[PDB]
């Protein structure tokens, strides 16, 4: 090629295709986590709308990644989206850790992306990718869930529902 | 099975899972066709902001099914989300006619859903596709693009962009 | 054929149109009666403003069906609007008795429509019609008037005009 | 017849009960013309707002007359309202021009009744005619389309649908 | 038959009189359930607001039918209103669970009233069922109390008394 | 048992409960009647919106007794709510006539409840009752109607609706 591209590598153009999927995955996942806490033998809305909100949130990420190609110049190639690993997320504490673990791999994907954003001397790519993500909050809640009665306390969670997910 | 269920001939619960996927696909394909029209060798923002905005709405077509599952008593099984057929489309009219067939499909599996539902005695289920699943539109856009010299008269597309999307 | 026709059967399409020549007949009837009461020599000034609104808000049914046909892919085939029965409407209940009578045939045709709307298994049709038009109220005007002494008492007349229809 | 009747010929009235039958027909035609442009294969919204609007405005045009009758101590004698004429109208251009002829006709009948007003010195009858009626505006559209590429250039009666009817 | 009665079976009516009396019983229980908690030896003001609030809504649900009955031209025939069933209800958990078993009952008598409608095609009757009824909320409640410790844990049905009924 | 019991006797307690089932019988009776006038073949809308109110504010007396009961340490032992005599309520005053005739037996009971409150020298019960429920208003209405010629003058009926019940 287009009249726009310049200093943009074919590798870099493939990676975003890769992330565009991975971030789309996470939306699928959190989506999957969101309605598990909406079903009655769990009944933990808030946990619901928390994950639905992280689901809408990574549902973007991509959507801004797709802007990043239709702007650096590349072409967006979309691949299927995968069903999640589980289907009964056991509990609040389990979920978060899973979310906890899902958000690392997502970020690992980017950490090597900037490592590709430097090896191909793309500063307009050596930006934008470093500041829209990151974990740790999803840590914490783990500690906040660990030290309580989770995932036993069912009581330790219905309280975590109000005073940290309200 | 669970505690809320009653008068929910499982057979339909299976199908509920299938719209979930279906409508998701819709939201995928519309996601596709949305960020092609942001491509710089197309640059048709409004066409984007339209498809970008049909994707979000057929997504919540599905979000507002996974709520119907839990509710009537069911259980939500997700599956992979397959890519669209392209992977990057042809023209506004081509995109338009596209959704047309697509929404005709996603509507086909619902009038195929009223039946089975309009039989297995689920007055509940009978009144949540009856309240808000409808396409007509598009079909009436298709017309507005053909008659104007689309999909070649690029001037037709660009004027359609500012007047029936602005 | 039409590009958005789907599950829309021809028996249906032709019976809609047969219903539009009813819903424009009453409008003409309610119009016919609205201005028998604007006559200087009975001059029930509300019964005039009442049946007027009725002819108005029963030319809106027939319109909403025209919005419907055109939305289901159909084609519209209007016919002559016959003229009501008789030009002198006598009095008050007798026209209220007329308007009752008239509403009931309009109801019975829609019941012949919906009964036809579940033979071809149309969800969209059968949900559109049933969410709108009924009747009763006039039932409680014929009574009142028959209960007060109408129509044969002129003081009964004017009072209901001035205390029910204001 | 009547006590209020005065200076009103037979003759004048009958000449009112046939201009009502006319103004009525015109709305029935404007209806037929407005919903023609509400189809899925025509797709002109502002055309469908226009004639529907003249539809009501002639509805009223016929009503004022009605009251004129009773005010004149007349007796309205309603006849059947005839269908069009046309179902396909069938382009933008070919519609107004059939309304122009439609409007040049109804006005032709105004003038005769008014000459009937001067042949009976019915001045309260004349001043009803020369207040809020007549054509032209259709004309200046008719020219506008032709000058634009109708009916050969759908892009014409499109851009006329938004630039003079929005 | 009655003048407004049309397309209404005996049979449908006498069913309404057996669904009225039922929604009626549905309120009485809630009262019995509200003021149970209004005791000095049970001490949950929020539960007490919550079944007294249901008690007010099922009564409305009962008034809604009366009105349809007559509106259908039916003749309401009231019966005794039977008593609970229970005076000690006799914890938070156990109250909910009998409210769930209760709501499933009255909904059962809806679904068979609805199917009653289909076996005659009574579409005005049918739209009164699928608009403003059903449970779930009681489902999604019972779980929470269970998971928290109820009835083995007054500290739970206390805590649930604020954090989901404040 | 009880810990807030003191100077509350068991003739009292068992007479309070007896009084609630009185005051719920009134509600049921007013409710049987409100939707009597809602019948198409009487339709005195205000008679319906009044007695409907009476059935409220006499379903609210009974509730004000349960709060009292539980306050004074007691227990609530509700019973079957017997049904009103006759489903057809004749006319306007006949319903009014009954309506007084029925207040005179809730008051008569209360007056019998009070004499029990001084013979056991209760102040808090003897003050709560004498500051709430009385009668006569209806007394004036039975007269007005009988003065006008009710019920037998349907015109005396409907006016009283409009000028006194509105």
């Amino acid at each position: 090629t287009s009249q726009v591209r310049q200093n943009y590598h074919q590798d870099s153009e493939a990676a975003i295709n890769r992330q565009i999927n991975l971030e789309l995955y996470a939306s699928y996942v959190y989506l999957s986590m969101s309605y598990y806490f909406d079903r009655d033998d769990v009944a933990l809305k808030n946990f619901a709308k928390y994950f639905l909100h992280q689901s809408h949130e990574e549902r973007e990420h991509a959507e801004k990644l797709m802007k990043l190609q239709n702007q650096r110049g590349g072409r967006i190639f979309l691949q299927d989206i995968q069903k999640p690993d589980a289907d009964d997320w056991e509990s609040g504490l389990n979920a978060m850790e899973a979310a906890l673990h899902l958000e690392k791999n997502v970020n690992q994907s980017l950490l090597e992306l900037h490592k590709l954003a430097t090896d191909k001397n793309d500063p307009h790519l050596a930006d934008f990718i470093e500041t829209h993500y990151l974990i740790k909050e999803l840590g914490c809640h783990v500690t906040n869930l660990r030290k309580m009665g989770a995932p036993e306390s069912g009581l330790a969670e219905y309280l975590f529902d109000k005073h940290t997910l309200g």
